[PDB]
């Protein structure tokens, strides 16, 4: 089988194994800070530089993957804690949408909320334009920030959140387990045909954004990942 | 919310949080050995002593849970490396089946391979009487060792295996991510309505067994667990 | 290490992790109400259902623990706001003393004030028969409600009180930090050898009581706890 | 009573409430990074700007206090993870020792390891010149980094540690509870006469240092404090 595996307990600007897009910046503590607190409509994204083959066009097999990462979102004086973080999968040539307004687009979609990607969003602001639930939530996104499915969640400022994601190729099931600071877990699963939605080779990464009045600290602390594609 | 969470990096006899059934033994390194290498049809089971309420008859809600554990199976001279380990969920009054023949029953079912439990098996011997695939495998079991679903797997002697399981109550999806020593991951997912198959109060644990000719070292090295039930 | 850890931000009847004894009742808001305002000499106790091994006779080791909890006492019309709440540790077979008169015994001692337990009381009535200080007070109790040591305190009706207790096994020191509604803190420390006073396995819990004329609302709002025993 | 209370969920340079000394720096995420990874023998300290009266020469009373804080230490490529962080109490005019060599001095003692301060150290390097234990450890220091008492500990890279400290004026006991990432707790308590070792007006703060070959990330994430002095 074809396996791609990597582990990051801290990051560094200059590490070729990672693509930095937008306002992303690396702190002296190794944390990746996605958005710039001073910029309006800030958008920052980080992608694993090596594209991953999530499915074979020859066998029709989709890859199974296991990934876990930890992030932290914190409030900053006088700004609404917005808009959130999104773990996404997109075509290998993905870039921040031209003229991105940040905000509820989470840095992965156009103004209508459309884009080419599959991801798990940790949404901390309710955008009625994208049919967001009234509270903070974790959502499964398929080519749109208008979630296919969401579950109520609570974003605690300064809290380190651990997330585990399992994608089972056979069932095409995407399940997420979120471990909040207080020990409680929040889960959400959704069948998503990766081969029908994305190209053979994709890139994995994170993205976050802010608006003029909505800004907060978005940090990726660590990230381990393993994908296995059966080639037979 | 109602959360039960525990983390075992090592075990020690005398700990009231752990119930031992059968040929279980605690090694000095803190590892648990499930079967006795000198006994015919050995069965060993370890359970979290406290019953967990996976669903509420009052709200009809089912709990979501996230658990990861690591184990090791090592061949011993002369015996067939069998029969494996099973991570199961059973009624709180669960006991080793009376007159258990061990072997392919994995210590959780009767001779016909039937019993009251839901589990994830790491089967290393092909029992045709229970329709086992021809190779080592991982399987989702529901009241039977005749798996509802299996996925080809490989048990490497002396290899430390890491497993992560997510049960999403909303979708009733049980997903398993197995990480082999060589970095490759194996996944298997299955929709299982815990509320329909199990009583409100259950116990979680591991069971291993052998036969006269089938014997091998079965080790549980660690186990972390978190279940969250919505009480409103 | 052998660690037992739990966290309760709210409670609900049916959670097997909790044992109720006496007139305990769970409110719709998730709070636990210890006594029944309509019963004479009411006594209500809640205990963590799983026995904890605070010390090993095999190693002579004693565990250290950190626990924090919040409670509230509210006066009711024209009953005496009596008699208080007590956080205690007792043998796992602990039951409300037979023929308990409640009142000043706080639900853990006999009529003479004797019992088998260690605890921290938040006393709101002064029982001369138990040598209570003339005012409300926090006290360290060892097998008796005739506190080994007390510190003046003031129970404010309707006020939420936060408590932090640290037990350092090495020095056998039990220190308590009580944070009042107004912001001030009250502390009390006392060396207590748990190994000498209690058996290896015990239970932690809260007890409250009243009498015929002494009754009030005793509420347990939250409770987090962690103990670690060195097994080596 | 005279009570001083403050709570920081994030810090920032320019906040008059805090004094910065040495190589301290405030990351955009609100975290305080005590040492400079690029400087040899780096020392950074942070203090609550306002001196706190711990004892009174008039009444002879000593204040009790409750304080908890969280920090994080993480390794950096090719540098020994040293030397650690220390929560200290010192005269209101306390300064980084003249000609400090950082390293095992933790930025509070001279070359011989002497200084005017009381503190709890989270020591990650074994300096035999100060009689350190052979492993990472937590220690109570009184005017010397030659801890009056230490307890075995383990500094996990990238893990967020929570510390709770209670000082009971009555028994003059200083007990510390350290909650590790894996949930285990470590405690240490020592009787310390603040009145005899420190002036009436003191300053609380954190200090960390490194050497040429010894460097690591030292972050202070949050800090709440409450001291109450009985003025009668
Ligand atoms: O409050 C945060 C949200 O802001 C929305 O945009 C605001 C913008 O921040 C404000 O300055 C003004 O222009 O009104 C806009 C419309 O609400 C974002 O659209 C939303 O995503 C949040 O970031
Ligand atoms: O070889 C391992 C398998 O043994 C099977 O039982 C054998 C037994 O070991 C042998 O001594 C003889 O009695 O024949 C039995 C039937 O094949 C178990 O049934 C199977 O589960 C494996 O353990
Ligand atoms: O007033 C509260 C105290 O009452 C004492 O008991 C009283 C009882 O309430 C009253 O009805 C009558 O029977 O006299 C008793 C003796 O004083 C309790 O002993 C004390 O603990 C408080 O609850
Ligand atoms: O390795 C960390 C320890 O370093 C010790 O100092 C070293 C110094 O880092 C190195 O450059 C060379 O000069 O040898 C010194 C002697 O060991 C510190 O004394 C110790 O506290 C640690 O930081
Ligand atoms: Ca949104
Ligand atoms: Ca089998
Ligand atoms: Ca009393
Ligand atoms: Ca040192
Ligand atoms: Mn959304
Ligand atoms: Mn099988
Ligand atoms: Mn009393
Ligand atoms: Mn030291």
């Amino acid at each position: 089988a074809e396996t791609v595996s990597f582990n990051f307990n801290s990051f560094s600007e200059g590490n070729p194994a990672i693509n930095f897009q937008g306002d992303v910046t690396v702190l002296s503590n190794g944390n990746i800070q996605l958005t710039n607190l001073n910029k309006v409509n800030s958008v920052g994204r980080v992608l694993y530089a090596m594209p991953v083959r999530i499915w074979s066009s020859a066998t029709g097999n989709v890859a199974s993957f296991l990934t876990s990462f930890s992030f932290e979102m914190k409030d900053i004086k006088d700004y609404d804690p917005a808009d959130g973080i999104i773990f996404f999968i997109a075509p290998e040539d993905t870039q921040i949408p031209a003229g991105s307004i940040g905000g509820g687009t989470l840095g992965v979609s156009d103004t209508k909320g459309a884009g080419h990607f599959v991801g798990v969003e940790f949404d901390t602001y309710s955008n009625s334009e994208y049919n967001d639930p009234p509270t903070d939530h974790v959502g499964i996104d398929v080519n749109s920030v208008d979630s296919v499915k969401t579950v109520p969640w609570n974003s605690v400022s300064g809290a380190v959140v651990k997330v585990t994601v399992i994608y089972d190729s056979s069932t095409k099931t995407l399940s997420v387990a979120v471990t909040n600071d207080n020990g409680d877990i929040t889960t959400i699963a959704q069948v998503v045909d990766l081969k029908a939605k994305l190209p053979e080779r994709v890139k994995f990464g994170f993205s976050a954004s802010g608006s003029l009045g909505g800004r907060q600290i978005h940090l990726i602390r660590s990230w381990s990942f393993t994908s296995t594609l059966i080639t037979t």
